[PDB]
Parts: C-alpha cells; sequence; structure tokens
C-alpha cells in the first residue's frame, strides 16, 4: 500500500542514518588502533635495543669486579712480602752494629797482641799463632758484615719494589672502580627507560579497542541485515 510505502520508507531512511553513525565511530577506532599499533612497534624495537645495551652493561660490571679481586689478591701477597720483609729489619741492623763492634774489638786485641810481640822480641811462638788466629777471627767478622749489611740492602729494596707495585695496583683500581660507578649509572638509567618501555607496551588499550570494534561491527551487520529485509520489503511493493 502507499501507506506501507511511507511507513517502511521512513524505517530505511533511520537505518541508514545509524549505519552511517556507527560506521563512523567504527572507523574512528580502527583508526586510533593504528595509531596505538604502530606507537607498539617503535617502543618494542627500543625495549629490544634497551635489554640489550643492559646485558652489556652488566657483562662489563661483572668483568670489572673480577678484574678488581684480582688485583687485591695480588696486593695481599705483596703486604704479606713487606710485613715479612719489615720484621727481620731490626734483627738485621742488630747484626750488623754487634759485627762492627766486634770488628773494632778484634783490632784493638791485634794491637796490643803485637805491642807485647815488639817488646818481648822463646815463647813469642804462642802469640804469634794466637795472631793468626785473631785474623782469622776479623777477617771473618769483616766477612760477614759485608753479607749482613748485603742482605739488608736487599730486603729494604724488595721492599720498596713491593709498595711501589701496590701503589700501581691501587691506581689500577681505582681506574676500575670509576668505570664500575659509570656502568652503574648507565644501568640506572637503563633499566629505567626499559621499565617505561615494558609499561607502556602493558597499555593495554590496544585490546580495549579491539573488542569494541568487534562489538560496533557485530551491530553494523546487525542493522544492515535488517536493512536487507527493508529494501526487500520495499523493492516488492
Amino acid at each position: 500500500t502507499k501507506g506501507a510505502i511511507v511507513r517502511w520508507g521512513k524505517r530505511k531512511e533511520k537505518l541508514i542514518e545509524e549505519i552511517r553513525a556507527r560506521e563512523e565511530e567504527r572507523n574512528a577506532l580502527v583508526v586510533r588502533l593504528g595509531e596505538i599499533d604502530r606507537t607498539f612497534a617503535v617502543a618494542r624495537e627500543e625495549f629490544d635495543t634497551v635489554v640489550k645495551e643492559l646485558e652489556e652493561a652488566r657483562k662489563s660490571l661483572y668483568e670489572g669486579e673480577a678484574r678488581i679481586k684480582r688485583a687485591e689478591e695480588e696486593k695481599e701477597r705483596l703486604k704479606a712480602e713487606i710485613l715479612t720483609g719489615e720484621a727481620r729489619l731490626p734483627g738485621l741492623r742488630e747484626r750488623a752494629e754487634n759485627l762492627r763492634r766486634l770488628v773494632e774489638e778484634k783490632r784493638a786485641e791485634i794491637s796490643e797482641l803485637e805491642r807485647r810481640l815488639s817488646s818481648i822480641t822463646s815463647q813469642s811462638f804462642e802469640l804469634r799463632i794466637k795472631l793468626s788466629d785473631l785474623e782469622k777471627e776479623l777477617e771473618l767478622a769483616r766477612k760477614d758484615l759485608e753479607k749482613v749489611l748485603a742482605e739488608e740492602r736487599a730486603v729494604r729494596e724488595e721492599i720498596e719494589v713491593a709498595k711501589r707495585r701496590i701503589n700501581e695496583l691501587d691506581t689500577l683500581i681505582e681506574r676500575e672502580r670509576g668505570e664500575l660507578a659509570k656502568l652503574r649509572g648507565r644501568i640506572e638509567r637503563l633499566e629505567r627507560k626499559r621499565d617505561k618501555l615494558k609499561k607502556a607496551l602493558e597499555n593495554p588499550e590496544a585490546r580495549e579497542l579491539t573488542e569494541k570494534i568487534r562489538a560496533v561491527e557485530k551491530e553494523i551487520a546487525a542493522l544492515r541485515e535488517e536493512l536487507s529485509r527493508v529494501e526487500g520489503k520495499l523493492e516488492g511493493l
């Protein structure tokens, strides 16, 4: 009927309008999601980079700590060498003083006994034997003194060398520690950037829009099905 043409026609125009509005909304949603997915591409590449760099930094940190431990074990060996050397020095200096004194003593004894041989000159032969014995003893005392003095000089030298090497090691350790502090800063900055990247990657509005787009598309489908029935009605009326 004419009246049914009018009524169904009014229904048709309403359906067309509502479909137009729903498809408008749906396109907007699709655009927004099309920006989110791009942001996730960018962020996921940066995240991959940053966790890589973070691995590199942690490896460098461990290696630096290991080099420091090696340097400090070497430092402790050298400290023990120095303490061992230093504990010998009072004894060596005592020996040297006593040997200088013994040397002077023997020289004076040789002078006195030579004086008696001078004054007397039968049993001066005994004094002459005593003389050669005093000469052997003085000679030995002098050779011992040379040996003690040389050994004290050698111990002092070896102490100085160990101390210089220890200073060297402390400078190496200071350099490593400076690098470790720089790496701890780099790691803190990387960890923070990485946590922000993860948080952006759990945003999670991407799914908030995927489900909503599913719904609005379902409703568009429903409206188009009613529209198709209404059209088929008007096309046979």
